[PDB]
């Protein structure tokens, strides 16, 4: 019954061995986490999209900053710009997760 | 009304001042409010201006055509897309938001 939750920002974000860790720009909406190279390239560069509904979200034990989400099909690993951001991600996406339903 | 509302999120660039001139904003259409955001680390954002769409005046520049202001009796942004058809793409859906989060 109140605003739904909104997220946008840059996370820091596992590609591969290649290129390791890389920023991307991440939007929660549409029960879904998005992600694209850049804020600028949403138009036509969404890279993937996450869907909440079945999202495990799982904060690391060990690199304070790290925080997972995964469904069946894929796991994305994201790093936040310090722990209290972490916590701000974690927490939205738990809340938007919670009211999509 | 009756099917999913009309939502938007994308970068405009929105007046400042004369010295820092057109500036990049993450501008975002939702719940009756448009609403954009900034960042002061190219990382962190937070929403930094609302506007309430109910009284809203929308003008499309008949020169500028890549501007669009929008304005409340106490408050005016002034906004460029990319080009004109990105502009119309923004006018419209506001246009209909507008409408549709009425009474
Ligand atoms: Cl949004
Ligand atoms: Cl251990
Ligand atoms: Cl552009």
């Amino acid at each position: 019954s109140g605003p739904p939750v909104e997220r946008c920002g840059v996370l820091s974000k596992w590609t591969n061995y290649i290129h390791g860790w890389q920023d991307r720009w991440v939007v929660l909406k549409n029960n879904a986490l998005s992600y694209y190279k850049s804020e600028d390239e949403t138009e036509y560069g969404c890279r993937g999209s996450i869907c909440l509904s079945k999202a495990v979200i799982t904060p690391h034990d060990f690199d304070e900053c790290r925080f997972d989400i995964s469904v069946n099909d894929s796991v994305w690993y994201l790093r936040a710009q310090d722990p209290d951001h972490r916590q701000q991600w974690i927490d939205a996406i738990e809340q938007h997760k919670t009211e999509s339903g």
